[PDB]
Order: structure tokens, then sequence, then C-alpha cells
């Protein structure tokens, strides 16, 4: 399905806005999911070599990004936005409902 860059950009702003400790909190796996589609949506296909074995954080991010090689920016937009909507719906607070509404109106 069609997803606009504008809705992606709003989703990114929201994701970046979330505190590490809060009622709306992506899991570790969900943050990797956001990461991989964020890179794929903006940079496109992974364009660097895998970090060294002892760069635990860096190599986990790289692996995620590499795993979506070949995905179009538009699918990346869609997957990113949809993951945030999933998370907001699961959080199910008046705050999360407001975020859903902002994405819808973007
Ligand atoms: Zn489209």
């Amino acid at each position: 399905s069609h997803m606009s860059k504008a809705k992606f950009d709003k989703a990114v702003e929201i994701v970046q806005s979330l505190p590490k400790d809060g009622p709306i909190k992506p899991t570790q796996d969900e943050q990797l999911y956001f990461y991989k589609y964020f890179k794929q949506a903006t940079v496109g296909d992974v364009n660097i070599s895998r970090p060294g074995l002892m760069d635990f954080t860096g190599k986990a991010k790289w692996d995620a990004w590499k795993s979506v090689e070949g995905t179009s920016k538009e699918v990346a937009y869609q997957k990113y936005v949809e993951k945030l909507l999933e998370i907001l719906k699961k959080a199910d607070t008046e705050e999360s409902k407001k975020y859903i509404a902002e994405i819808e109106a973007a």
C-alpha cells in the first residue's frame, strides 16, 4: 500500500521523541526494526562493511539493515509507519491515540 514520505517523516519525529523510560516504549527488537527501515528509507541499500565483531551495537544494526537490502523506499516508509502504529495501538493510551491522529493527518 501507498505510504507518503510525509507520514514516514512524522513517524520518525515521533519515534525520536520517545523517552527511554515511558508508557510508549518500543522493545529492543522493535528499535532494530525501526532502525533497519529508517536506513532503508533514507540511505537505501546498506552502503558500508559490517563493523568489527566487538562492536556489538554496530554489528546488530548493520545486520538488521543488511536484512532489508532490496526493499524500496516506499515499502520502507510503509513498514516503519505501520510498526509505529502497531506499537501505539498496543500502548492504547490517550497519548498514543493522539500520536496515531497526528500520523493520520500528516
Ligand atoms: Zn505510493
